[PDB]
């Protein structure tokens, strides 16, 4: 059952002040019918306009949050807002845009998703909390058909432009006029009790009721990221490529390396604490300390209490050596740290919109991560750039300029002169650093860590 069947019931009763006398009975097969759309019996990829909660998971990046008010309906005007902060006024004759007829509208709807949804999603999924209006409003901006590629590339269709006839993905739709094949949930088929602000405010003080069709299109997806990514974590769901996966996972395998292997020389900690993730493997194999890895998956509700981590009677003394906290996220880490903590403010398209000020960090997994606090590390400084290395001045094997820099910790530039070979590792070095940071990585360490400790390693 890859898909949702459109015999499947659909439950009405959130549909019924907008819609008054609409039948208990319904499936989707009736709904979209009375929605004014025709399926045709056609086996083209498009079997339903509705897709389920497991579906709507693997298209996280497609969520578009969906609400319409009335404003005064066929006689009256719509307040249509999108999980953008967008509102349109259509008439039938927080940005809030005055009211225009459905035929200029929908051609603001299809720039807005193609510029929202180029860089991350081949789709949309408009999520719904249904109340009428919405589904009724879809027949005015939504064409659906068979499943078709772009006119300019492979990519899939999104879009249909009446003007030439042809199709486009969200790349190449400029003066398109409908959104074609979308998807969309309603989030109320999941069984809740209670309106909407009522189940949004139990886990979320960040999303407020201004009472414009925005704030509830908001409300609602951030809802459904609650129920499928934060009380429900699936980490046997991949997703496609889209950016810097790559690079920046191996730049912070790289980072990590650097800096943890430079703390164990600088201060020769006797022992290590690696908090976090279970299936973690030693990041320097070849240090001497004693190593010793304690538990902990990547929490995706509140942060961990440091006193819930540690204390219950193990080294038992985690104030002995340091502390790794490889983004294990706690309320406040200890002053022997060493931390690397994902900033969920960062703007990128790994990056989407969150519950209660978190995350939804989008690389090969989902990972629902919670609001960046600059009071977790009331204990710690940032962790400056450098870079170190003690292997042989040797090239092996890209032009050059000579590197100058007093960050380049190598037997070579204590010695005076940046050799050939450390100078391209620096640069990578510091490429796979940048990488790392922008992706919205932040980087922390004890007090008493200093560079300047690790020149005596070359004697
Ligand atoms: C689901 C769309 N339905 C309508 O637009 N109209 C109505 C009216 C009644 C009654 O049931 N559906
Ligand atoms: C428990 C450590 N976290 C992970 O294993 N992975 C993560 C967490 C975030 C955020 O990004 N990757
Ligand atoms: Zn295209
Ligand atoms: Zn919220
Ligand atoms: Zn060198």
């Amino acid at each position: 059952p890859t898909h949702l069947s459109v015999d499947t019931k659909f439950k009405t009763e959130g549909l019924c002040v907008d819609i008054p006398g609409i039948p208990k009975d319904m499936t989707y097969r009736r709904l979209i019918s009375m929605m004014g759309f025709k399926m045709n019996y056609q086996v083209n990829g498009y079997p339903n306009m509705f897709i389920t909660r497991e579906e709507a998971i693997r298209h996280v990046r497609a969520w578009i949050g969906f609400d319409v008010e009335g404003c005064h309906g066929t006689n009256l005007p719509l307040q249509l807002g999108f999980s953008t902060g967008v509102n349109l006024v259509a008439v039938p004759t927080p940005l809030m845009y005055k009211g225009l007829p459905w035929n200029v509208v929908r051609i603001k709807i299809v720039q807005m998703l193609s510029d929202t949804l180029k860089n991350l999603s081949d789709r949309v999924v408009f999520v719904l909390w249904a109340h009428g209006f919405e589904l009724t409003s879809m027949k005015y901006f939504v064409k659906i058909g068979p499943e078709r590629t772009c006119c300019l590339c492979d990519r899939r269709a999104t879009c249909f432009s009446t003007a030439s006839d042809t199709y486009a993905c969200w790349h190449h739709s400029i003066g398109f006029d409908y959104v074609y094949n979308p998807f969309m949930i309603d989030v109320q088929q999941w069984g809740f009790t209670g309106n909407l602000q009522s189940n949004h405010d139990l886990y979320c003080q960040v999303h407020g009721n201004a009472h414009v069709a925005s704030c509830d299109a908001i409300m609602t997806r951030c809802l459904a990221v609650h129920e499928c990514f934060v009380k429900r974590v699936d980490w046997t769901i991949e997703y496609p490529i889209i950016g810097d996966e790559l690079k920046i996972n191996a730049a912070c395998r790289k980072v990590q390396h650097m800096v943890v292997k430079a703390a164990l020389l600088a201060d020769k900690f006797p022992v290590l604490h690696d908090i976090g993730n279970p299936k973690a493997i030693k990041c320097v194999p070849q240090a001497d300390v004693e190593w010793k890895f304690y538990d902990a998956q990547p929490c995706s509700d509140k942060a961990y209490k440091i006193e819930e981590l540690f204390y219950s009677y193990h080294s038992d003394k985690f104030t002995d050596g340091v502390c790794l906290f490889w983004n294990c996220n706690v309320d406040r880490y200890p002053a022997n740290s060493i931390v690397c903590r994902f900033d969920t403010r960062v703007l990128s398209n790994l990056n989407l919109p969150g519950c209660d000020g978190g995350s939804l960090y989008v690389n090969k997994h989902a990972f629902h991560t919670p609001a960046f606090d600059k009071s977790a590390f009331v204990n710690l400084k940032q962790l400056p750039f450098f870079y170190y290395s003690d292997s042989p001045c040797e090239s092996h094997g890209i032009d050059y300029v000579p590197l100058k820099s007093a960050t380049c910790i190598t037997r070579c530039n204590l010695g005076g002169a940046v050799c050939r070979h450390h100078a391209n590792e620096y640069r990578l070095y510091l490429d796979a650093y940048n990488m790392m940071i922008s992706a919205g990585f932040s980087l922390w360490v004890y007090k008493q860590f200093d560079t300047y400790n690790l020149w005596n390693t070359f004697t």
